[PDB]
Order: C-alpha cells, then structure tokens, then sequence
C-alpha cells in the first residue's frame, strides 16, 4: 500500500536542515498514516566537502542540479536555496518535466510567480510558494519588516536617535551589520509586490514600488507625531483602483486608535480592505527557518494527497478617495498661526488642518482630505519642505 | 457532464451559497467537469419570502432530501440543535458528505459529527466565524473578543462616559442590539464561541455550561476609568487555558494592558489572539463574517469535497532547534488608602506586585499579579466588603 514519495532539496541552510529534520521526525506519522514513504533522493548544495551533522551525511549530496533536473524519479523538488538566477531556470525545468514544484525562495517577486504558476498548470504540476497567511480586496496596509519596526518602537518607546536604535538592534540580532535591505525599506517593498499579486491577482515590478525607508526618522518626528495623535511606522502599502496597483513603502503616520498603531517591535501584520466587508487584520511574527520548513512539509504533504488552479467571482455583492498628509517645514520665520493661515488660504480643498511645533523656526501640518501631496504647492509658496509622510487611520 | 446536492434553510446565508454557486456555474464546470444541481432546498415555511423568486425546487419536507439518494452533498445552514443535528446524522448514515455552516452546533456536536462522518467515509465541513475559524496543532491558550455587541457598548461606555444602560440603549437604537440583549451581554454567545474554539484549538469538548461566565451589564464607568488610569482597558474577553490535560474557559469583564493587540479592538470588532510554543502570539481581527464570507466558504469547501472522492495529521516539530492577576474592589473601608495597602500585603499570600488606586468613597481598587487564585473570599473572611473582581490581563 506505500508508495515512495521522493523528492529533492535544493539547498540546505537553516530552512533545508529544518524540512530535513521534521520530514526526519514526522516520517513515521506520514508513513503509518497517509500510506507514502517521503524519500530524500537528493540534497544540492554549494559545497558537498564542508563539515556537516550526521543526520545530514547519509542523504546524498550533490554539487550538479543537473543530477536533480534529470532524475526522472522525483515526484516533487524543494527549493530553499534562494536567487532569481540560476534557480528560476532551474524551477522551470523541473515543471517542465512533470515534477511539483515547493518553493520558499525569498528572492522571488510576482513576475517569477506568475510565469512558474502558469508553467506548472501548462504542465498539469503543483507550484506552492511559501513567504503566517492565504474576490474582492480594494486595498492592504502592512507592517512587513520586523527589524525597521523594531527600531521605531525603540525610539518610540525609549526615545533614542535612530543611530542608537538601530546599534540596539544589531546587539539583538534583529538587525545585520548591513541592515540595508531592512532599513531602506526593500524587504517591505518585495513583500508588497508579492501582497499585491496574491491580493489584486496583479503583476508589478519591485520598482513600481514607491519606495523610503526609516534612516530619515527622527525622533522630532515621533513626538510631534505623537503630540498630534499618531505613531510613525514603516506601511507597505498596496491600492487598486480603476485596474492600476498603486503600491508604496514609507514612512507613514499611523492613528494611535487604529489596529495597526499596537503592532510593536518585531511584529508584523497586515491590514486588509474591502468591498463590502469589514476590515480584517493578521497579526505574527516573521516567520522562522522552523516555521517556513513546517509550511514546507505541510504543502509537501497536500502536494502527496494530489492524485485547482482561479478564485470566485461574488457579483452576488449586487444581491443586498482622498490621501493625508504630514508636512515639516523648516525655516520658516514668523508664527505658527501664521503659518496655518497661510496654509489656509493656500491649500486645495480638504477635510481638516492641524499644526504643530516641531523645532526653531520648524513646523508641522496634519492635512486630512486632499487628492494629492500639496508638497510641491507649499515649495512654491516659499516654505522649505524637510520632508512629508502620508497620514493613515483617519476616522 | 453532475455533483447533485441538497441545501438545508435559505436565509442569507443560503441564498448568497445559491448566488455564488450561480455565478461560477461556468468556471466550476471547467474547474471540475462537473454540473452542480442544486436539487433541493429545504425552507421552513415555502410562503414567506424575499431574498427573490427563483428556479429551484423548494420544499418543506427534510424526508424528501434524506431520502433523495441521487443526492452526492448536503449543505446545511439552517441553524438549530433539534431536529438539525438528527437530519446530519441521518445524511451522514446515508453516506451523503455535509458541509454545515449552522451557528448553534458546540464540540459535543462537532465530534459526534466528525466521528459519524469518518465512520461512514465521507467528509464533514464545518465553518464558523469570529474568516472561517481555522486557522487549524501547538496552542496552550487563547484569548478572543468573541461578541460584537457587547465590546460596541463598552467601547460606547469607554469613549462617550456613558452608564451601561445608555450605552445599551443606543446600541439597540443602532441594531446592533436587540430586545432582549441577554444572549450578548450576558456572555452567552462568546461562551458557544470559546467551546467551539477550544475545540478546534485543543480538540477537547467542553460544555457551554463548563464556559465560567459574566456578562457586561454589572461594568460601571468608575471601573472603566479606574481601569484607564491604572493602563487598562475593560473588555469582555473570551478565553482558554490547556493545562495538564485540562481546558478551563471563561467568558468575562476583564481588564486587559493598554499595550495589548487586543485593548485597541473596539466596537463591533472582534479578534482571537492566540498563545503558542515558543512561536510568537498570533490574532486574527475582523467584524464577524457576513453571509457572503460564509456562502464563499460553504462553496470552496463544496469544491473540495468534490475534487476528492479518492480519502483525506499533525506535524511534530519536537527538536531543539501561568499566575493569575486580579482587580478587585473593595467597599466600606474605613482609613487611608496607605492603610488599605498595607492591610493587603498583610493579608494576601505572597505575590509579584500590588497596585491600589481610588475607586469611590471609602473604596479603593487593587489591581495584584500572581496569585494562583481570586483573593476575593480570603478578602472577604478578613472581614472587607469585596464588591467583585475582574481578571487582569496582558500583564508583562
């Protein structure tokens, strides 16, 4: 009654060695109750002579995908190994040659997504992606990177410099010693295109994201933020209006009443709008290596259950605009009611109007209610602009 | 090409199930190359009306669906313990698949279901809302604001400074309550939630009767702003512990840390936060699921149940690589509040911490952390007047 099940790896870092020992662990389980005996053909790895566990030595290690590519007894490849290129080639090879695909490559945005998914179906083969979290979403809003949110609680909460927050979260582990990709925000972005794809089925690139990352923050900014009744956070951002993604990362301010305004330190989640449901939000950390190898193994295993595609269409719904912004002038000589009297008379229609002291000859407005940044507008008026972030959670 | 199935009620939920089945009748066929006919639908009273007129067969009689053996799937949403549950066994005998959707089923319920479904080797789908509540293997506890009514009027008590008979009365103006209120405020209907959740999160069965449980309607705006200065929130907070094989659950007011995901869920918002391993809390936010959310579910589950049959574990990560807090008031106390203090450090047994504000006059408040139990009939045999005691949650 047992079938093999052989599969191959390519890659063995932290999440290959934790699909290696759960599969290790659960094969008792999987054998003595889904009649299928997992069997790890074959291990890719950069370097088959490097000093490993014992456990690890008695699989077979290779050097040449090619071994993996053109063994026509594997039923599934996972891939943990990273890259665009060579992996994508690789993964499309193996599609092509009628082998499931399990994937929790992190470099993968939706172009490469799009193109597996379809190549899968086109060779009647499963393409799971793994990146916890799973019509009719008109808009998301996330905090998408632990580390930059990390930071932003520190300054918040401790009120330290970015510089000092920063160095905390290097001596904790959450940082790297390039903590680049965090802090600049790219993370957050590729996770917005990916959101973007999985929530509006829409391609884009990761350079159509509008991208800024949390380096310019200061902590000026989230005690005015703070005296105006709002926290800063890194949101990655995607809405869908009239066919078109528009997708963003930023610094942004967040309504202290609003759900996403708790989400402290290293923890993530993702706010999800639509017609004509009420808002829903998910709430987690960053996934793990052990976490990301269980959802491996899991989807390997649902793979196994195959012996479909895509979603539904709900124009049974029938059956029953506006952006904020935070501005920071600097320079500026003469009063703040002055200051805000200006902005009156200058300022396209809009909701409300708030200013504040932010440093000498330094102001800073919370305008609720315009169709766009009136940056440009206060530039030519004769305000020096330090900088604007958008305003979220508005009631 | 025919997958026939039977719908029990067609209230909106059944009607959006219809709907959708409708609108995807095109896709389904290709997505399975197979015709969905809905056959029968089972109504109460075939003379009511309004959802609008339609083509299919309804009927008042459940004999003539459980007695249909064309039928492949049954999808209930009827609602209902009796006869409900009878007609799904019945199903289930008939080696007819279910999918229910039926708000009033509890873990009793539930694995006698389950178990008579594998017993006859068809599926059993259940949804259920609070997103269909699994979210399937590691939980040790849960904590939910599981009633949208309830937390609406304390959030109206909270943000307005509104007695709970105010509030009340405006959330009946609003809809959000009816008549008779007893089945939200009193805890009722957060309490089938937290069986049904302690079931699906520890697959043990609880009874509703098993749920400790106090509703809202003894919350005072003295507790709420007692609360507030000393960094709470008041909820009505849904919970369960698994602990040496045991499941204690409870529904009631509980103060919960301003810094917790949970204290900013407000108005008819609902959240389930969920304790876990050494993996991080988790919680899942939304207004309950409407019809519509339900309907979807109901058919992708149809989907499924069709692609199969042909039929259908937990991982084991095992590698390497609780105190109770309590606020309590008292009343009728004579002295200062730096004799009340010291009177409860000599009187609790040893503890982490104790804080003690103004609650009224001659009462004070003491919020303690890490008793194993309510101080309040140790209190009491002091010879105090112990008005109540809330939980405290989120303490860190």
């Amino acid at each position: 009654h047992m079938k093999k099940l052989n599969i191959a790896l390519l890659g063995l870092g932290t999440v290959g060695s934790g699909v290696v020992k759960i599969i290790e662990e659960n094969r008792q389980q999987i054998q003595d109750t889904l009649n299928k005996d997992i069997v790890i053909k074959h291990i890719l790895v950069r370097d088959k002579s490097k000093k490993r566990p014992l456990n690890i030595s008695q699989y077979h290690l290779t050097e040449d995908v090619n071994e993996i590519l053109n063994d026509d007894s594997l039923d599934i490849i996972v891939e943990v190994m990273g890259g665009i290129e060579p992996t994508v080639d690789w993964l499309r090879t193996a599609l092509k040659n009628k082998k499931h695909v399990i994937t929790a490559n992190k470099d993968l945005l939706a172009v490469h997504l799009k193109l597996l998914e379809d190549l899968a179906e086109e060779n009647g083969v499963a393409l799971k992606f793994e990146a916890v979290g799973g019509n009719n979403i008109s808009k998301f809003m996330g905090i998408l990177n632990g580390t930059s949110n990390f930071i932003l609680s520190k300054m918040t909460k401790e009120q330290t410099t970015f510089e000092e927050a920063l160095d905390e979260a290097k001596r904790l582990g959450f940082a790297e010693a390039d903590p680049t990709d965090d802090v600049e925000g790219v993370d957050a972005a590729r996770k917005v295109v990916i959101t973007s794809y999985l929530s509006f089925n829409q391609v884009i690139k990761l350079n159509d994201v509008k991208r800024r990352g949390i380096s310019g923050v200061t902590l000026t900014d989230i005690n005015v933020a703070d005296q105006l009744g709002y926290k800063i956070k890194l949101i990655g951002k995607g809405i869908y209006e009239n066919g078109k993604v528009n997708a963003s990362v930023e610094p942004t301010l967040i309504d202290k009443k609003h759900q996403l305004a708790a989400v402290e330190d290293e923890y993530n989640a993702i706010y999800v709008i639509g017609d004509a449901v009420g808002d829903t939000m998910f709430y987690g950390k960053g996934a793990g290596s052990l976490a990301t190898g269980s959802a491996v193994v899991s989807d390997l295993l649902n793979v196994a259950l195959f012996f479909l595609h895509p979603p539904h269409f709900e124009l049974k719904t029938d059956k029953t605009e506006k952006s904020n912004f935070f501005v920071v002038v600097n320079h500026v000589k003469g009063s703040i009611e002055n200051f805000e009297n200006e902005l009156k008379a200058i300022l396209p229609f809009h909701r409300s109007l708030r200013v504040a002291n932010y440093d000498n000859q330094s102001y800073a407005a919370v305008i609720v209610g315009l169709e766009s940044s009136p940056e440009e507008l206060i530039t030519k008026h004769g305000y020096e602009v330090d900088k604007v972030y958008p305003v979220e959670g508005v009631l």
